[PDB]
């Protein structure tokens, strides 16, 4: 979904907002133009107040006086901006004029007037936006006026900071913004003194907020340094941040009060105001705070520090206070004053120290102030309640509204977001939401009001207006999710099956029908989770909380596959499983199990709301007992019947029953199987549990899985715990590999396979693919039995060769030479006389023993010593030669095994070469 | 358009017209020549029956006997003429031969007979036209006869005033113009008795005008004096008009009646039968008049008094007689006589009263007259009703006739012109119309006939004939002018776009296809009158009344601009307005409003019959306030866009609109701006409904316009109602006048102009460019704060002159001496001696007030006193000099302001001279 929004009109500017509380029309102040526009932000009307020849140096403008210096085109920035409705008009004051302000018409912004012709039409020289406030307050006639703080930029004899002004019925009227008393002694007007302009030259007030209570009048400014910070001379300036507050009533301004305001937190200072907004508290937020319905409370943004108000810093703390606390502490400040002690301590106002005048009195909330220490300041300065701290991203922007008595809170940044915080130290939690309605690269400004309706939240930026809706829990797909968001607007409409608030849900007042808790999801239980695909139309008993009154009625849906009606008694719900028609079509292909998310679907709504993990196991689909129990459920397999299913009764009877594992049947591992090519040879087997074939059940047999031919001997079985294959002999064709394992598998009554969890197999093995030398059977094992024989000149057992002779050879116990040892290659090939020489000499058939071939290496004449751990048996042997001053020259290499005996000698095919 | 005519064919002469009622062909009467002519007017052919030698004074002429007296060739005057349908000819009684007849074949005009030799073949010697009338009357074969009378002339044993003949089918036989009964006793003839004759001696009867009614035939006549006026012995002749009846049945001529007939105006008698016309009344005229069908009316004219007949009066009168009223007058009479009461009363034809003798009888309409009472008089002569009286020029001749039951009667005049006479008793109302058809200069004959198909009556003067057309409604192009003649021909022939009468408008008996009244024309509107050019294609409604069938399809045009189809429901016309592409065609360069005539065109005629005033008003081209709402039309300002527009919606908001004048932004008076050049000054300004400037809108400006330099000062608005530029000086180049009013525009947003109504202007004034003197300068306003600096010798405030000393010179309230004053000239040059002498002293730098220029006067030694009327300030003094008779001859002239101080005082430069 996309945000409505209004782009600048003028895609030149924007400076101030505001809402109509009837219509919902929304105004919006900007340079060179003001707006008027639809709750949806469709352009209703665009005012041309802008370029206008002028020069901020002339003091009456133009029109009235001429002045010397040149003119230029300016813009007119929109510095202020107020709905008067009962003028049905609005107020929007400019600058560039010397401040002239402009009456616009409700309805069409129909300039009704613009009073620029005495010095009171004049509000402030003053380029920037926002820097001023104030609030319009108005009576039945003879009752009413305007208060509004400026910036003077050091014009101190032109303008007043802060004024009690006039406004007439008619926008004609000349009286326009005179002062509501004046007289030679005292106007209803405050002045910067030019002593302190000297004192400090560029001091100034700007006003960022402004709002009326019960009977009197706030402003949150920002001054300069005055004693804060010392400093002998001018030269830095830091701000400090302040309330102001005035008696409705009061013409002579005897009311003023002006104490400095922040927060801290954990020792970081957070003194300067970006925003404010007064509001209620609603239910929650009142009670824990202790406040009467009536009670206001003023939320804020702060920045860190007193540095550059023009650009402050990117920490910022929203802080809050309670009208009933700072009431307190000006009441406390004043019946204090009245007692005499210390002075008025206003700096910028009264350079002279002025003290403080004892007096009975009974000081109330009602004072509005005497003669006598007459406008003061104050020491003490007010603390408030951090909330929410942002470091990342500096918070330009506050408002809050109370929704079912829950306080939330909507916070500007300087990235173009809003926060949707739930103030909850009254209650207990902190920030919902976020969100990027605005503009995604750079901010948004303090005027950000709430509809009429408060539906939606309008959101300024330089650039452009979005309509942000409050609330939006329509985003919350599912009760689990809804509730798991926490922004507090959010329920979950139980028969909607939708997630909003609680005036939005229909009925939500009866019981059950609205979830605020995810434990009023929903929680749903089956009694029996598991349901065997072999069985059909069982019972199940739902166990469910946190509903509504079903009473409309509901339907069981395992999956979009199939539905139940189902009948309530209790507090419970009856539905039957599906047909064993309908619930194969799921488990084919799923195989061991399919957990299905078995919901319920309420007949109102027809959406389905609760879920739970249901279970379906087919048992009958596996063939073997190890699938059967062995797996992951629970299934009996039927020894006798040889089928795999959930019943007991079932089975063919009840010795015939396996619910463990251990007790299926199963063959046990014994020392590797070794079979030989060409052997008539048994097989003896271990297992455990084997079957007496029963009634029709034929016998055992051995499969034995080779590719080239696979063999079907029978066996039998002896006893439930040993079996043995028949005399046979097994081969396979190509003699391409000397050790191959097979797969055996046993099998009774023809297709029936015992299981085999080890997977033992038979190793089929043929004497010498491996070895054509003597040397290399001798070595193999003892075990094989197998031998070198010698008319063949090929190797096998004895079993295997003819005996014309009593003897094949067989190493007794190494104790068998061998024979015809050969010389395959020698490394170094040359080597130097003097010898030292490593050789390294590599045969096929030497000796096994390193004690028979030391002495036994000689280079022609020369003598050899070998080295031991160099020597890898029968393979190769490292060689180090001895003094070569012999005449030979260039010699072949001798190896005599054991002793230099004709059979037992070899030669080096190449000779060894010294040099 | 001219009308037909036949000028005289015989140039020389013309008398008498006359019309074929199944040929239309034209038969004309004139001295030597009878024509006969087209319908057209054209010549047919012309009859010679001219000139002939002949004698008045023989008896049975030349052809007949010898005769003594000496003859010459004279013109013969067509006496009468009368068409004899069944005779196939026509009857043209001549006369200069004894006034015998002639007949022409009505074709040919070949002569068929002109019976000369028999003593009743002589008419009368009268040469006179038109005093001659009578009618032809006939029946089958076996029934028939001619009435005629004449004028004798005095020769009563010649030829009988009133004859009944015969007139036999053979022109060539003998018999013709016999009577038709003839006994030694009494003959169906009338003469005049030698007795009478003796008596008065010019006595003689003129018949006028003849007609035959119902069986009777009448004769309007003109006799002599006799028992009127009374008169002893002959002397002057005075003429009474009287009626004659006579029955066709009585060969006896017992019937013989005879009345006097006139009618009276308001006093004024009108005795003298000019012409007359036997019509009928048509329906109308009737019913009011209380005739049946059948009944007979008689229009006639008459000239005031009983004077001249040869050359009667002007003035004139058309009276009326219904025929049934004389009728009743005659069997009144007759009953009467039948009582035996009173004589017969007949002076011209029984000399010796003879009493009328009492009887049993039943008088009826159908009495025919018997033996004893026999032919008898009149004593009550009979009124009739006036209709229409011409003072001016005399009427002439009269005709009438039946259209559509209105009764349409023509009047000839003096002049040559034609009456179109609605008579409206009966109905209500008077004259519709004149005509100069015929001839402009001099008189129309009573022979004035209606065509036989009654489209044109042919009018005869003297000179010529000419055939006017009685109604001619096709002069009227629209509804409005058609109805609006009121001449009752008139209707408009809606589909048909023309004005004539019920019978040429085809289909005209449907419903709305024919208008009479002025509201059937068309009255229409348009309820959107005022359209917007801005809006487009605006849907309209029309109303229309008096309109005929729309069926046949509308457009709507606006003009000739565009044309745009409609839809007809109910009883409306549904159409749209242009588009804007098309409306402001019209609409550049009209401005304010365009109004247009949008039409109606029908889709049968395809002419525009009816129109309404249609307004386009823009709007939007007005470019201030002022104009838009201040101007005539209804146009909304919008203060914000600062843009005119119809709609009010199309405004900034609501706000924003501006319906009144007085809301607009204007800049109000104060007291007269003044400004000095070089001097550093602020101007402030009052207003009203300054706007505040709204986005994207700039400030106030103040914009001198100087001809020199126009200067750009930006100002400051404070309220909605007061303005001031900054501090700046002003100047002009020139220092040409003293006092130049400037016109400054305040403008804000650079362009944006401020209304000015009152045109506000600033008065740029430079200190002396009219004042070279002290004098001068303090004499003008303590205002103007201008003064005099010594040093410069010059004058100017105190800001622009530099103070060495503590004083620059300003009257403190005129106690200010100054100084140097100067005499120009003064008049009286001379003077006498004694003195006594005005002296009349013209300078520069006098003394302000009176009191101190009195006493400082001196010519010389001489003493001399001033006058204070006479004394213009400063300027000049007039004074007396009083007694001259010291030594000196010759003196300067001296004047000492207060006092002589050096400084102070002046001589002239020419010396005053004593002679």
């Amino acid at each position: 979904p996309s945000f409505v929004t209004f782009r600048g009109e003028p895609a030149e500017g924007f400076n101030h907002l505001v809402v109509d509380e009837r219509t919902g029309h929304i105004y919006l102040g900007a340079v060179n133009r003001i707006y008027k526009l639809s709750s949806d932000l469709k352009v209703l009307v665009t005012h041309q107040t802008g370029p206008d020849e002028d020069n901020p140096k002339c003091y009456p403008p133009r029109i009235v006086q001429t002045c010397n210096e040149p003119l230029a085109s300016t813009n007119n920035v929109n510095k202020m901006l107020l709905i008067d409705y009962k003028e049905n008009r609005l107020i929007a004051c400019g600058s560039l004029y010397q401040g002239i302000c402009k009456l616009l018409r409700l309805e069409d912004l129909f300039k009704l007037g613009e009073p620029f012709h005495k010095k009171e039409h004049y509000l402030s020289g003053v380029n920037e936006s926002g820097s001023v406030f104030g609030v319009i307050v108005s009576y039945s006639n003879f009752d009413d006026k305007l208060f509004i703080a400026t910036a003077v930029d050091g014009k101190p004899e032109y303008f007043p900071t802060i004024s009690s002004r006039k406004l007439t019925k008619n926008s004609e009227a000349d009286g326009m913004f005179a002062y509501v008393f004046h007289d030679e002694f005292v106007a209803s007007m405050i002045k910067i003194p030019s002593d302190t302009f000297t004192v400090i030259p560029d001091f100034d007030i700007y006003y960022v907020y402004g709002f009326s209570s019960g009977n009197f009048v706030y402003f949150l400014t920002l001054q300069p340094e005055m004693v804060s910070p010392p400093g002998s001379t001018t030269k830095e300036q830091v701000y400090t941040s302040k309330l102001v507050r005035l008696c409705k009533e009061d013409t002579a301004f005897n009311s003023y009060v002006e104490v400095p305001i922040g927060c801290e937190r954990n020792g970081v200072e957070y003194r300067l105001l970006q925003a404010a907004y007064l509001s209620k508290a609603g239910a929650v937020l009142g009670r824990t705070l202790g406040v009467r319905p009536d009670d206001d409370l003023l939320f804020t943004v702060f920045s860190k520090g007193q540095k550059r108000k023009m650009k402050s810093l990117d920490e910022s703390a929203l802080c809050i206070f309670i009208l009933k606390q700072i009431n307190d502490r000006i009441k406390d400040r004043l019946q204090s004053c009245y007692r005499g002690e210390g002075t008025l301590d206003l700096a910028w106002l009264k350079v002279k120290d002025i003290p403080c005048s004892s007096a009975l009195l009974t000081i109330d909330d009602n004072f509005c102030g005497l003669d006598m220490n007459a406008p003061l300041g104050v020491s003490e300065m007010v603390r408030g309640i951090p909330v929410f701290t942002e470091d990342r991203d500096r918070m330009t922007s506050v408002i809050a509204y109370v929704y079912k008595n829950h306080s939330l809170a909507f916070v500007g940044t300087k990235s173009g977001k809003l926060k949707k915080i739930r103030v909850d130290g009254p209650k207990g939690n902190a920030l919902q939401y976020e969100t990027v309605q605005v503009v995604d690269s750079g901010p948004v400004l303090r005027d950000m009001a709430f509809s009429k309706d408060h539906e939606q939240l309008y959101i300024m930026s330089e650039r452009q207006l979005t309509r942000v809706p409050v609330e939006s829990c329509g985003q919350y797909r599912s009760c689990g999710e809804c509730l798991g968001s926490g922004d507090p607007h959010c329920g979950w409409c139980v028969l909607h099956n939708t997630c909003t608030r609680k005036e939005r849900c229909e009925r939500s007042r009866e019981p059950r029908r609205f979830a605020s808790e995810m434990k009023q999801c929903v929680r749903l239980t089956v009694h029996p989770n598991n349901i065997s695909v072999s069985q059909y139309n069982v019972l199940l008993v739902l166990e469910t909380y946190n509903v509504p009154e079903l009473s409309a009625g509901v339907n069981c849906t395992f999956e979009d596959l199939s539905e139940m009606d189902g009948l309530v008694i209790g507090n419970q719900i009856q539905c039957y499983s599906p047909a064993a028609k309908e619930v194969p079509r799921i488990i084919t292909e799923n195989g061991d199990h399919h957990v299905v998310q078995l919901q319920l679907k309420s007949k109102e709504t027809g959406m389905t709301f609760a879920s739970t993990s249901f279970v379906f196991y087919n048992c009958s689909v596996h063939n073997s007992c190890l699938s059967c129990v062995e797996s992951p459920y629970r299934c009996h397999w039927c020894k006798y019947r040889h089928v795999c299913t959930h019943d007991p009764n079932t089975c063919s009877f009840q010795e015939g029953r396996v619910k463990l594992p251990e007790d299926c049947p199963q063959l046990l591992r014994v020392d590797k199987i070794l079979v030989p090519v060409e052997v008539i040879k048994p097989i003896t087997l271990k297992a455990k549990n084997l079957p007496q074939p029963q009634s029709g059940q034929r016998g055992y047999e051995c499969i034995l899985n080779i590719q080239g031919i696979e063999q079907r001997v029978p066996a039998l079985r002896f006893n439930s715990s040993s079996v043995q294959c028949q005399n046979t002999s097994y081969s396979y064709e190509g003699m391409e590999i000397n050790n191959l394992p097979v797969e055996l598998t046993v099998v009774w009554n023809g297709h029936f396979n015992i299981d085999n969890p080890a997977q033992n197999k038979v190793y089929l093995y043929k004497c010498g693919a491996m070895r054509e030398s003597c040397g290399l059977c001798l070595k193999a094992d003892p075990d094989f039995e197998c031998g070198w024989c010698q008319s063949p000149g090929q190797c096998t057992l004895r079993q295997h060769c003819p005996a014309h002779e009593s003897r094949w050879l067989e190493l007794s116990g190494a104790n068998s030479k061998c024979t015809n040892p050969r010389i395959t290659e020698i490394i170094p090939v040359t080597g130097p006389r003097e010898g030292g020489t490593k050789v390294t000499i590599r045969g096929e058939n030497l000796g096994l023993e390193f004690r028979d071939i030391a002495s036994h290496v000689k280079v022609a004449g020369v003598e050899c010593s070998p080295l031991v751990d160099g020597y890898i048996p029968a393979e190769q042997i490292v060689c180090e030669m001895g003094e070569a001053k012999p005449s030979q020259h260039a010699g072949f290499v001798e190896i005599c095994v054991a002793v230099c005996r004709p059979e037992f000698m070899a030669r080096s095919s190449q000779l060894y070469y010294f040099m």
